[PDB]
DNA sequence: AAAAA
DNA sequence: AAAAA
DNA sequence: AAAA
DNA sequence: AAAA
């Protein structure tokens, strides 16, 4: 009888609760909604943040990032996408990916896991296009496992590690970097022009070492810019970072009269500003919790070398700003750190003088309940950077809840063109 | 010794002065250059637009278009172009591409063809993207020539054959257009609310085909927006559009006293707003020249018809608005029209009541001078709309020039951050 | 932007 | 946006 | 007339 | 100091 050709705009409600949980130092998908071209979306997120239950007092506040990332469809299926929209009904079904079989083998992208043992694959492909664009060191490769069975219990249980704070082992200089260059001049002659353009192809090479690796770094490099749907990069819509405190609990009883327990408990906000819409897609929330990189066996680099000669302790700027970048190993920096090729990395010709390490008395050592890295981080220079959080087991006290666990509330209005209830299920 | 490393933002003058020649109704570029990233362009052509002498004095005036576009080496080598930037001094060099042997085998690119018979792709690609995104008709199949070297003498010498402006035959629906859609319902009973369904998913197909058969066109009518990079087309920066005019010389000896000749002279303006350039690629400026479809061997529906029932003369709304397509023949429409399948289109219910045909007295059939088409436009749908140029031939005269001629001069002012000469040839 | 400026 | 508000 |  |  009467067809339907149009609908006005309507304010559709999306808020949802969540219950999520974690470890130190993963990224883990807290939430998600997926849009329709010509949205008006508004996001605010309201919560509380709690870690595991401590064996003694307060030593060390944890912090907190939330961030949201908009990803069209075109971006995860390419040209797959761009024919199913122009079929229109008779379209062929989208590509799905596999899973496992427990029930918490999806538990990085936010949802439960079907017991078909299939899924949509947007969500998996959205995951890795994030990490491998805002969270990976530049230079380590791409992650590129085609579906979400192929991880490991780790990653698909809690997700990817990412890395530590910046520090002087945590963020070394690339390992594409040299300490020499080398030209073919003759026997007994040399070319000083040719020594010129040597010059500025070395000056050329260095850029792309420590600046641009990625492809809309060197395009800004000229003055220009690139959409992120040149690169095909997701679009971040919003940051928020905010440390974590507490309070103490006292013990009154006969043994425990004179020690304390330790409590996280934060409440946060995540506003994201209102934002059109101008693809199908999903927007995807995610969380991280990491702690500054203390570690209780680390000295100075003047105490840990010993001998010290003009070029260390001098601080001359001729020969600071003049020198290619110095070679040194671990044990320099670490009591029983190595000195083989896979503890060998490089710095600046005096980082030593622009920064100062933080000191933990011998007391320290070996003591539950305080947030620490015991000795130093081993492993080669991956997984140095990468962040492990089995070592943080001894501030905490057994749970079943993680590490770290919350409870928000996701406060979603959108503005969508789509029919009412009504109009769906009356003929006429 | 002085290495440098930086470049101030200079004035550079890239203007120039262009010969121009063609036919009718082929687009053909007259200028490029290309760009940096990061550079500012403006644009400003000035110059006089001519046609060959007329064998009469003037009767129609002709429409000339012009047209810019912007194209960045992505859209032509693509992941090519990514590596290319990222490799830096020692990249591959990119491909090339075939050309003829003869000096006029690029004239459609704009440049003379030089005598090794390879040239760079970013031209030969951007013509073909500009042509299959904006000249050619939606439903006909792109142009995908790999070389140059594969087109045929008439399109490499002069252009690609464009449209004719529209009308009732050169502008008819597209082929996928249905009369009649067909149900399954039962022997002796029907469901109705599966009737209810069959007409929305009609709707949906009707859409798409006169409307939206064109990715850009689906995401507008959700009411999105899709950026120039999402579908990999050329951005247009400017149009301009007028009409030349010219005067007539008169005969003043004892034959030729009382006829007289027609010349066409016309100057233009075509001035492109200043534009931020954001990654480098090529800067197009194409021409085009037409003349609006008058045939000489035309008449009115109605009078072609002969018999007339009352839904062809009545014009009762409630039968025009109702009843689908009307399908018709070129004998209908034209003398000595066809009837076969291949003469038989289909058009709106009561199309000649909102448009009326000019009239050509047969005094003016097989008469030299007039710029008309000689009877009907012959061949299938493809043939019909795309525009002939040796069709035009009876109201010249013969020359070297073509059909139309022109001299311009380019005004090109662009702000780059480029060394001067005098930092490029010493060394210190 | 084919339809006098 | 790790570095009291 | 529907957000009955 | 260069746009000598």
């Amino acid at each position: 009888s009467n067809v339907q050709t149009s609908a006005q705009r309507d304010r559709i409600d999306l808020s949802h609760l969540g219950f999520l949980s974690g470890q130190i130092g993963r990224l883990k998908t807290v939430s998600f909604s997926p849009v329709i071209a010509g949205d008006s979306f508004e996001l605010d997120a309201v919560g509380a943040l709690r870690l595991s239950p401590l064996r003694r007092g307060l030593a060390i506040d944890s912090n907190v990032d939330y961030f949201t990332f908009y990803i069209p469809y075109r971006h995860v299926y390419g040209q797959t996408w761009i024919d199913f929209m122009k079929d229109g009904v008779n379209a062929t079904p989208l590509p799905t990916v596999t899973t496992g079989i427990d029930m918490d083998q999806t538990a990085y992208l936010g949802t439960v896991n079907p017991t078909s043992g299939i899924m949509p694959k947007f969500l998996h492909q959205s995951y890795l296009n994030i990490y491998n664009n805002y969270f990976k060191a530049p230079w380590m490769p791409d992650r590129t496992e085609a579906n979400p069975s192929n991880l490991n219990d780790a990653d698909s249980r809690y997700g990817f590690r990412c890395c530590h704070l910046k520090t002087i082992w945590s963020a070394p200089l690339p390992p594409q970097t040299e300490i020499a260059r080398e030209m073919t001049t003759g026997s007994t002659t040399i070319d000083i022009m040719g020594l010129q353009s040597a010059y500025a192809k070395l000056h050329t090479d260095q850029e792309r070492d420590y600046f641009m690796q990625r492809y809309r770094d060197v395009i800004s490099s000229f003055g220009g810019k690139t959409s992120y749907d040149a690169d095909n990069r997701p679009l971040l819509l919003m940051r928020s970072n905010f440390w974590a405190s507490g309070y103490d609990v006292d013990g009154t009883d006969q043994t425990s009269l004179g020690q304390f327990s330790g409590r996280v408990q934060q409440t946060f906000k995540h506003a994201v500003p209102r934002f059109f819409v101008p693809e199908h897609g999903v927007i995807m929330t995610l969380a991280l919790v990491r702690f500054p990189p203390t570690c209780t066996e680390e000295h100075h680099y003047l105490i840990g070398k010993g001998s010290l000669t003009y070029t260390d302790l001098a601080g001359d700027p001729t020969l600071v700003g003049n020198l290619p970048p110095r070679e040194i190993a671990m044990e320099n920096l670490f009591r029983s750190g190595g000195t083989g090729t896979d503890q060998k990395f490089k710095v600046a010709e005096s980082i030593w003088y622009r920064y100062h390490p933080s000191y933990v008395d011998s007391a320290y050592h070996l003591l539950e309940g305080f947030p620490f890295l015991q000795g130093r981080p081993a492993g080669n220079m991956t997984e140095r950077v990468l962040i492990d959080h089995t070592k943080y087991d001894s501030c905490f006290q057994s749970t079943q809840l993680g590490q770290w666990n919350a409870q928000a509330k996701f406060n979603v209005s959108v503005y969508r063109s789509i029919p009412t209830v009504r109009d769906s299920i009356m003929t006429s």
